[PDB]
Parts: structure tokens; sequence; C-alpha cells
């Protein structure tokens, strides 16, 4: 099975998933001086006031907070998107040290972690069908830097103990994702893919310019999770990020100048 270790890491993925060497793979390095300001990009419209979180789960490669996506409760629209996209989950990627952890990079700078808010295009009916389309998913990427604590993130941090190993899940209702957003919604956008197998090229990436800060104690909790299942030898869940891939003739557009 794939993972992030020496023998099953990102550099090995292409053997089981040849699309790993595709034309629109993610993540990528965002060269701020090469990105084109596009005055036709509309502002992002995030409506998370009716969001219904349900469960938090350690899937062996990261932890996900799942949302009820049976209706238009929490949606994303506007920006470079056409149509309505429903929030299905959010997850993180982090490092073993504060100087690495993010998937995307800005002018080669790596952040301590990267939060992904995953949404699927409703015109396709369900998530499974959406992942098979060029414009099936829209993922909002938010960088995390170490500094002051993020209050809205604490509820997530506190429950990590109960989902330490692979396969564990816990009820996680009434969590408000709005507490994880930065002040500004300025962003960069480019066509890309999922950053973990099956690595499908079905994502419109919307990466926020402004990072949010979390405390050292907060990220330390992420690092206590395990890749392994219960009763197995302990392997700390750290550095679950894929390195930047070649841009290959894609243009990164910016909503700001
Ligand atoms: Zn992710």
């Amino acid at each position: 099975h794939w993972g992030y270790g020496k023998h099953n890491g990102p550099e090995h993925w292409h053997k089981d998933f040849p699309i790993a060497k595709g034309e629109r793979q993610s993540p990528v390095d965002i060269d701020t001086h090469t990105a084109k300001y596009d005055p036709s990009l509309k502002p992002l419209s995030v409506s998370y006031d009716q969001a219904t979180s349900l469960r938090i789960l350690n899937n062996g490669h990261a932890f996900n907070v799942e949302f009820d996506d049976s209706q238009d409760k929490a949606v994303l629209k506007g920006g470079p998107l056409d149509g309505t996209y429903r929030l299905i989950q959010f997850n993180f990627h982090w490092g073993s040290l504060d100087g690495q952890g993010s998937e995307h990079t800005v002018d080669k700078k790596k952040y301590a972690a990267e939060l992904h808010l995953v949404h699927w295009n409703t015109k396709y009916g369900d998530f499974g069908k959406a992942v098979q389309q060029p414009d099936g998913l829209a993922v909002l990427g938010i960088f995390l830097k170490v500094g002051s604590a993020k209050p809205g993130l604490q509820k997530v941090v506190d429950v990590l103990d109960s989902i330490k190993t692979k396969g564990k899940s816990a009820d996680f209702t009434n969590f408000d994702p709005r507490g994880l957003l930065p002040e500004s919604l300025d962003y960069w956008t480019y066509p890309g893919s999922l950053t973990t197998p099956p690595l499908l090229e079905c994502v419109t990436w919307i990466v926020l310019k402004e990072p949010i800060s979390v405390s050292s104690e907060q990220v330390l909790k992420f690092r206590k999770l395990n890749f392994n299942g219960e009763g197995e030898p302990e392997e700390l869940m750290v550095d679950n990020w894929r390195p930047a891939q070649p841009l290959k003739n894609r243009q990164i557009k910016a909503s700001f100048k």
C-alpha cells in the first residue's frame, strides 16, 4: 500500500498510479512574480453557516473531519468556479519540523502545515462521479504558520487522542469551519489534481494568499498521531505531504495585484 515512507513514498506512486506523471499534477510551487493577475476572477463566496460536521477519522494517511453533504448546507461558489460545490471534508498535511509540512509552496517557501477544504461540483450528483470530471472538485488550500494559537482549531486538537491510530473515528458534531479561515480571501488558482492516490486530475485549486497561525503546542498534537493501526508498531504520522510537481504549461492566476 502507498504511504510516505522510504519504500512507499511519493517517488514510488507512479508504479501503481501512472497518472502521477500527468500534465496537471499537484501540488506546485507558486511563483508570485510569474502568476497572472486576472481582473475577470470573481470574489470567492463561502457559505458555511449551515455546515454540519459529523465525524473525525484517522484514515492512515491523515485525519479528516467529514460533513453532511446530502444537501446544499455548506457551499463554495464564485471565484473561477462555475456552479455550486458542496463541502465534504477538511484534512491537513504537516511536517515533523516547523519548516516543512505544506504541499504547495510560495516562491519555494514551505509552511508548517496545509489545510484542505474539499468540495465537489453538485451537477455531478455524488462525490464518486465528480472525481471523474475535469471540474469535479474545488479544494480550498490554506497555509499554517507557527505563531499565535488558533482558537477555532482547538476543538480539533483536543479530540486527536481518541483517534490516535488508523481506522479510529469519533463523533465530531457542531464544529464550525469558519473559525479556520484567514481574514482575506485573496487567492491563486490553477487546474490540478488530488495530492494522494488515485491522484485524479479533477481539481480546481484555490490557494489562499494569507496563512493562518497556530501555536507550537497545537501542531505538536498533530505529530502524535499514528500511521499504523492499534496493536501495531508505532509510526508517527508526520510529513504526510507530496512534493511540488512540474507546472508543465499551466498558468497560475491571481485574484489580486
Ligand atoms: Zn489534503
